[PDB]
């Protein structure tokens, strides 16, 4: 489980910052614990025009579906913005620590990712505030770093 003082930490900074308090703190929460490998922490965000704002930020890492002497997992970071579920996370990869002499090319990852290091993912293209999470989106995020099935006719 999510340690007691994490998640009473949890619910505290989430408060004045998110329009939906409860939504976020139940989504984030849910996404800790399915992603032992994830963790919170809150951070100062800046904003393309300048402007800062203290916002929760998941972080960690995702699988590669791979393991042995392959790469296992993959650096990344969330963002919850104060609109969620309105608006999505914003999702990462952590640069500093993205292994790009061990994992392959062959992964989509270019196909999604800006110059700025941020990941588009067609669930964005079909945001639904209602009826998604943040785990729809981590689990999106995993199965793009894989190619399609082809037709193999
Ligand atoms: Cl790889
Ligand atoms: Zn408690
Ligand atoms: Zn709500
Ligand atoms: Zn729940
Ligand atoms: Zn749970
Ligand atoms: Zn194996
Ligand atoms: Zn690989
Ligand atoms: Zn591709
Ligand atoms: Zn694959
Ligand atoms: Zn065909």
């Amino acid at each position: 489980s999510v340690p007691e003082a994490v998640v009473n930490w949890l619910f505290k900074v989430i408060q004045p910052i998110y329009n939906d308090g409860r939504t976020t703190f139940h989504d984030s929460l849910a996404l800790l614990d399915n992603f032992h490998s994830l963790r919170p922490r809150t951070r100062v965000f800046t904003h393309s025009d300048g402007t800062p704002q203290l916002l929760l930020s998941i972080y960690g890492t995702i699988s590669t579906g791979e393991d042995g002497s392959s790469p296992h997992s993959i650096p990344v970071i969330m963002w919850v913005p104060s609109m969620y579920p309105v608006k999505p996370p914003f999702i990462s990869i952590n640069l500093e620590n993205f292994d790009m002499n061990t994992i392959s090319s062959s992964l989509p990852i270019q196909e999604y990712i800006d110059s700025n290091g941020w990941i588009a993912l067609p669930i964005l293209h079909a945001w639904d505030p209602a009826a998604m999470n943040l785990i729809m989106v981590v689990q999106e995020l995993m199965s793009l770093l894989h190619e399609p099935p082809q037709d193999q006719a």
